[PDB]
């Protein structure tokens, strides 16, 4: 990779979300949206290293902090949608040609850390927060499918979330040091989206009753010492951090178990390798993969950007000295976008 440019944004305030679309078409507009202080903004990444700027959301409230974004299609027509969603704990979906707000998620009692939408399923949309639970909404019908959390459950704010290839099972971390695994391959989950999908509160005088999941189907407290805030699978591994400067490899159980026969009880975990750096010891920073999961990349926070080829190299450039909270590739990994605590997006081409 080449440094070919760079911005910065305006507010000057720390920029924690990253995320290119991936569901885009080849030969049609690279675009990707960054998220910090009450604002989202879209991009679109052209020849010559040129960043043109698209559109700007700007939050009604001044005092929204927006920690993540995630991008969706509508089922029907394949357009683009995108949410996003910080300290208010507001989930908002945004129409990206008119940069407008479609409508909002109210629930959660507190910040939001992490959205995710479903590898299969476009309208199930994952939220991860600091009241210690996770949530599962059903954006075409407006329904809250499920509530992941209580007696068993996280005991402190849950920092990242992730699903698994084809979105059977969750496996969430947070500030209580533990790693949870939430399996939704089962009848009643299955079920419970089959009926997200029949309700209408035109049609009844009742609400949707929300599933209230209080046990994981595992948990360990054994890969880290310290907040675990990024958690992504790798088949059916696990790739982890805290800020003790390593991304742990692991899997529950012993060597040779098979994650669908791990019951809720097993205490053993297998560390199968580890990702060693430098100068990331600080909360809130996060490690991305590639579309096709052969690259990892993570930021520290003197402004380096470490690059590992799954199949180290680092990237520095004399004007960036800020932390890198977040990165985001390209669909086809021939762009890597970084983006810093100073408002500033760096550009690197393959
Ligand atoms: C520069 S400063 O002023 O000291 C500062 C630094 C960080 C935050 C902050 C950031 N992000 C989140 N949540 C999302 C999150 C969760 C896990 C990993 C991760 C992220 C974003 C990147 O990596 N926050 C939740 N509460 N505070 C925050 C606020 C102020």
């Amino acid at each position: 990779f080449k440094c070919v440019n760079s911005l910065k944004e305006d507010h000057n305030q720390p920029l924690f979300g990253v995320q290119f679309n991936w569901h885009s078409k080849e030969g049609d507009p690279l675009v990707f949206a960054t998220v910090g202080s009450n604002r989202v903004t879209l991009y679109e990444c052209h020849s010559q290293g040129e960043i043109r700027l698209l559109q700007s959301y700007v939050d009604a409230d001044a005092d929204e902090n927006f920690y993540t974004c995630a991008w969706t299609y509508d089922s029907n027509t394949s357009h683009p949608l995108l949410a996003v969603a910080g300290s208010r704990g507001i989930i908002r979906i945004i129409n990206p040609i008119t940069m407008q707000c479609i409508k909002h998620y109210v629930g959660h009692g507190n910040a939001i850390n992490e959205l995710k939408f479903h590898p299969r399923d476009p309208n199930l949309l994952l939220s991860v927060s600091k009241d210690h639970a996770l949530r599962l909404w059903n954006i075409q019908t407006d329904t809250l499918v499920a509530i992941f959390g209580g007696v068993e459950g996280h005991r402190d704010e849950v920092l990242s979330a992730d699903y698994d290839l084809l979105g059977e099972k969750i496996m969430s971390c947070g500030m209580d040091h533990s790693l949870k695994l939430w399996r939704i391959n089962s009848k009643r989950m299955m079920n419970a989206i089959k009926e997200s999908y029949d309700y209408n509160p035109n049609k009844t005088n009742r609400p949707f009753i929300s599933q209230k999941i209080h046990f994981p189907d595992f948990s360990t407290r054994d890969i880290h010492r310290n907040y675990v805030d990024c958690v992504r699978w790798l088949g059916d591994l696990i790739l982890s951090k805290s800020c003790e400067n390593a991304i742990v490899c692991w899997k529950p159980g012993k060597m040779e178990d098979d994650i669908d026969k791990i019951k809720p009880s097993e205490s053993n975990v297998t560390i199968l390798g580890r990702f060693d750096y430098s100068q990331c010891d600080i909360w809130y920073m996060r490690f991305s993969m590639d579309f096709w999961q052969k690259m990892l990349a993570l930021g520290n926070q003197v402004g380096k950007l470490y690059v590992w080829d799954l199949e180290c190299t680092t990237l520095t450039h004399h004007k960036c000295g800020a932390a890198i909270r977040q990165t985001s590739f390209s669909r086809d990994s021939s762009i890597l976008i970084a983006v810093c605590d100073d408002a500033s997006i760096w550009r690197w081409d393959r």
